């Protein structure tokens, strides 16, 4: 249920003079946060609105910086932008009826290309936080700053008074700035721990308070496909001094990774007591060898063409992305489940199998009036997989299958018709298998393949006489014999499922089948 990214307005409650337009308070919520669509991470819908709305001059965008709220070090992030972009406009209509004060803008984290590869061990990563609260009358933070308002803005975080930011203190390597975030991960774990921390500028003589850094949050999640789930812990749980609202923990905190090989990373949070929203975003250090795996296949195989391409995943199964939009692929109303199930949305259309699996999806899809073959799913990594010393597996599914000339024949999955048994042996990593058409009697294909990591990789061919097109009527029965190169992977918690799929183009005959199957026996 976590997209791209998110961007929650930054809130200016109507303090207006008091003809009952006045707004007491302005508040967050979980409806308040709006979700963002694919493109490049410093840049979305509202933030163009944004650049319209500008006009002569002035846009602050929360970049790193290099001016303030940076880490040295963890310098330039390509996949994600997490941060604030606001400007000073504030509205007025004495032409009835608003007053808003303080800045206008959104606090969003923004990722692109979620990663499919993640490390296979532990990773930290340093980056950078925002936070920005609602908008009550009469409401101050004295720890944070007046010019931080909270009353008519929302106490935004680039406008925290006493905090590191300018880089002429300490002109040596010093690198943490303003509001920071570290993290560490375990991939072997699927656990992620963090702490939000506020570099603080000791003062000249160090006047009042206060040390190096304040913790200003911790962070704990836990991975279920490239994504980040848990609960962010505010350090001062116990508070009244009214000084700064980081009192009440989070059960909201979702994040995701992102890059190819998963070197970065963003996400957010809205505090319990519906006080402070927050956004973060970190990568790794600056001929790099960090240990990786895949975690996710998702790929379309073209109509026609030859290759596959690669799509966008979030690790749900139950949804697609084509690059643009997304696409449910689940019945409603028109009632579950039977085996397969086709759906239609208004961009495209498309068919999707099936209802003996839950951990991978795959079918065909339509737009362009030529057809392409969808395969998604996620895997089961990775030493799970190599501990594993059965005997004989016998997985059992099924299979989408398309081959031409011309001429052209089409294949769907069945629940006698379309069938594909597999035979795993591990230990020896052997697999071998057969996919066979409908109502036929010998195998249409034939499938030999051995397991590497979380996946497995062979060759398919036909039968020996070849495959006919035309059985009946034999005068060109059109014996399109086809041996080609077949990828898959594991799919599930226990390896319960598997998957794959082989295209091929020439110089005349083509083809491309894709296929699921499921661990019985
Ligand atoms: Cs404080
Ligand atoms: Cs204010
Ligand atoms: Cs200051
Ligand atoms: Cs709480």
């Amino acid at each position: 249920g976590a997209a791209y990214g998110f961007a929650v307005k930054l809130p200016r409650r109507n303090a207006h003079f008091n003809p009952k337009y006045k707004e007491k308070h302005k508040p967050l919520g979980s409806m308040d946060w709006k979700k963002l669509q694919r493109g490049e991470p410093n840049s979305f819908s509202e933030r163009d609105e944004l650049e319209k709305k500008r006009g002569s001059s002035e846009l602050i965008e929360s970049k790193w910086e290099d001016g303030q709220s940076r880490v040295v070090g963890y310098t330039n992030f390509t996949y994600v932008r997490s941060g604030y972009v606001y400007l000073n406009k504030n509205n007025i209509d004495i032409k009835n009826n608003i007053v808003l004060f303080g800045p206008d803008g959104y606090l969003y984290y923004k990722g692109k290309e979620p990663s499919k590869e993640l490390p296979s061990e532990k990773i930290t990563y340093k980056g950078t936080w925002d936070y920005v609260t609602d908008a009550m009358e009469k409401q101050r933070f004295e720890g944070l700053g007046s010019a931080a308002g909270g009353d008519k803005s929302g106490a935004l975080s680039a406008l925290e008074e006493g905090v590191l930011r300018n880089q002429a203190e300490a002109s040596s390597g010093h690198t943490d700035f303003g509001m920071t975030s570290e993290f560490e991960v375990d991939f072997s774990d699927k656990t992620i721990k963090g702490t939000l921390y506020r570099n603080n500028r000791i003062t000249q003589n160090n006047s009042e308070n206060k040390q190096i850094k304040t913790t200003r949050y911790t962070i704990q999640a836990t991975l279920h496909g490239n994504r980040f789930k848990g609960k962010a812990l505010a350090a001062d749980k116990g508070a009244t001094n009214g000084s700064h609202p980081f009192i009440s923990d989070s059960d909201s905190l979702e994040g995701g990774f992102y890059g190819p090989k998963g070197e970065e990373l963003a996400g957010k949070f809205l505090s319990n007591d519906n006080k402070v929203a927050a956004v973060f975003g970190a990568k790794q250090k600056d001929a790099a060898g960090p240990a990786t795996e895949t975690v996710i296949d998702a790929y379309r195989i073209t109509g026609e063409e030859f290759k596959k391409e690669q799509i966008d995943s979030f690790g749900d199964v139950k949804k697609l992305l084509v690059d643009g939009v997304e696409l449910s692929l689940l019945p409603s109303e028109g009632n579950k489940a039977a085996f397969q199930h086709e759906i239609e949305q208004n961009g495209v259309k498309a068919t999707v199998c099936c209802s003996n699996l839950d951990y991978m999806s795959f079918g065909k899809l339509s737009k362009e009036n030529k057809d392409d073959m969808f395969l998604q799913g996620v895997r089961t990594p990775v030493s799970d997989v190599a501990a594993r010393t059965e005997a004989n597996a016998k997985y059992r599914g099924t299979w989408y299958g398309y081959i031409a000339n011309g001429t052209s024949w089409s294949g769907e999955a069945s629940n006698g018709g379309n069938r594909a048994e597999f035979d795993v042996d591990f230990s020896t990593k052997k697999i071998s298998g057969t996919l066979t058409a409908k109502d036929r009697t010998s195998p249409a294909f034939t499938i030999t393949a051995m397991i590497k990591d979380n996946g497995f990789s062979g060759v398919a061919k036909t039968g020996e006489n070849g495959f006919a097109l035309d059985p009946q009527n034999t005068g060109n029965s059109h014996y399109t014999h086809i041996e080609a190169t077949v990828s898959g992977g594991f799919y599930g918690k226990n390896a319960i499922e598997m998957g794959g799929s082989f295209s091929f183009p020439g110089n005349q005959e083509k083809a491309s089948v894709v296929f699921g199957a499921k661990r019985q026996q």
